[PDB]
């Protein structure tokens, strides 16, 4: 069952299962957007010719994906997780219907290396462990990528260097948010329907607390979009 096995995957603890946290990922993200500037919002409404609304949707789950890597055995119970996961979405992103070169440079966007593509040595390696894994997680790594998509309600768009490295800049945000136990509690059970009600809740908690006078102390200015400096 290719469903057991995407839901089996876990995420930095083995009662947090990888879908959980790619949607905690993806509800931060979803929320920090909401709280950018109008001029922001407007950039990723054009960025990806959609309505506001779908833009931003589409840029969450896009996000969502950053730690997609990590459904590989080499990562449950050496090359970094985004080195998969720049692998695994150069193909997933194509096949839900992206052009080759916007799919090329969203993929290295969400990999290791803070948008800059993963090099030979690192693919040849991260390749031989994929050839020699049980089918099954092919699968399994298509399913989380539509359950994502699906639970973020995200249109495909009908892509520009400020527009990949937009969403490079907001993963590596979100994903760091999202990765915080204290901000996004272990043990929540990604199958309920409730689920990402309950992470926009601890996603706007936590974006709440990042701000206060202890923590954040500047802002961040990247590619038109904006973050607190911790």
């Amino acid at each position: 069952s290719m469903a057991a096995l995407a839901l089996w995957a876990k995420s930095g603890n083995p009662f947090h299962p990888l879908l959980a946290h790619m949607l905690d990922t993806a509800a931060v993200a979803l929320a920090v957007l909401r709280m950018e500037p109008p001029r922001t919002r407007a950039l990723y409404a054009e960025d990806w010719g959609l309505p506001e609304e779908g833009a931003l949707a589409w840029a969450a789950a896009l996000v969502g994906l950053h730690d997609l890597g990590k459904a590989s055995p080499v990562f449950q119970a050496w090359v970094a997780h985004g080195v998969f996961t720049e692998l695994f979405l150069r193909r997933l992103l194509k096949e839900k219907g992206l052009p080759e070169r916007a799919a090329n440079d969203l993929a290295a966007a969400l990999g290791a290396h803070h948008g800059f593509p993963a090099n030979a040595e690192e693919k040849s390696r991260a390749r031989r462990h994929l050839r020699t894994e049980d089918p099954l997680w092919k699968e399994a790594r298509r399913w989380l990528l539509e359950e994502v998509f699906r639970r973020l309600g995200a249109p495909l768009p009908p892509a520009r260097p400020e527009a990949v490295l937009r969403v490079m800049a907001l993963a590596s945000f979100a994903d760091w948010v999202a990765s915080d136990p204290s901000l996004f509690p272990y043990g929540r059970d990604p199958r309920r329907g409730d689920y990402l009600k309950e992470a926009l809740r601890l996603a706007q908690e936590a974006l709440n607390r990042l701000g206060w006078p202890a923590f954040a102390k500047a802002q961040r200015r990247e590619f038109g979009e904006l973050f607190p400096y911790i």
